[PDB]
């Protein structure tokens, strides 16, 4: 399965949210969600095919391709009886967005969707890895924060990562769409997420969803950088729990 439990329901409560991660993030990338539960609906987080407990198998190097595969797992695991709530954070965001598309064409629409930290499909994101060399590329990399510098001394370290995050940012990167008017706008009910200080998204590039998005609230504004779900985890699972209210009864 793709998808991984983090957190199961408590008290009574009925909701699902399902997280997709950042470009080469992992499952120790969320431990600090693991830590602690912030809310009471049950929490898990998708897995890409090539890492983790999927490293069996090669990584896929299309969004659609990895949403496609997402909305058939929701829709064969998920009860329609189960509130349910598809979130994404930057690569995460696009999947979540595809996958809540195949989701409510099929007659299945989620609750609710939340996009965080992420261009609008329109748009190309100002930072751009996937012309570059591999020194560039891990340069990069840190330069967004989540990547060590010792991964540039290890050809190792550098044979099994780099071709998992070049499929993750070929991926992101090659996610483009010249209008909004290819597709119908969503109309699963959407929250819009952007951090203050967040140099892989302005609020600009994040309020641009809205021309795909019929029903939306935001950009609601969270005080952190690219990691604000991780670092900011109160705020971030405040405002989903706030603007998703029938879904957390």
């Amino acid at each position: 399965a793709m998808c991984i439990p983090l957190w199961p329901a408590r008290n009574g409560n009925t909701a699902h949210l399902v997280m997709c991660p950042f470009a080469g993030g992992s499952s120790s990338a969320f431990r600090h969600w693991q830590a602690e539960q912030l809310a009471d609906c049950a929490l898990s987080l998708v897995t890409w095919p090539g890492r983790d407990r999927l490293r069996h198998l090669e990584p896929l190097r299309s969004i659609t391709q990895l949403a496609a595969l997402l909305a058939n797992e929701l829709e064969a695991s998920v009860s329609p009886d189960t509130p349910l709530l598809l979130a994404g954070h930057s690569m995460g965001a696009q999947v979540a967005f595809e996958t809540c598309r195949l989701l409510e064409q099929r007659g299945l629409a989620p609750q609710g969707l939340i996009i965080s930290g992420c261009h609008a499909p329109h748009l190309h994101s100002e930072r751009q890895l996937s012309h570059r060399d591999d020194a560039d590329f891990i340069a990069e990399l840190i330069d967004i924060g989540g990547c060590s510098p010792e991964l540039r001394e290890n050809q190792e370290l550098m044979s099994l990562f780099l071709p998992l995050l070049r499929a993750d940012f070929y991926a992101t990167e090659s996610y483009h769409y010249d209008s909004p008017d290819v597709c119908p706008p969503l109309r699963t009910p959407a929250l819009l997420l952007c951090g203050s200080h967040d140099r892989e998204a302005s609020w600009q590039q994040v309020d641009a969803w809205r021309q795909w998005l019929s029903h939306v609230t935001g950009p609601v504004v969270i005080d952190g950088d690219h990691f604000y779900p991780i670092q900011q985890a109160r705020s971030f699972f405040t405002q989903i729990v706030r603007h998703f209210p029938h879904a957390f009864s």
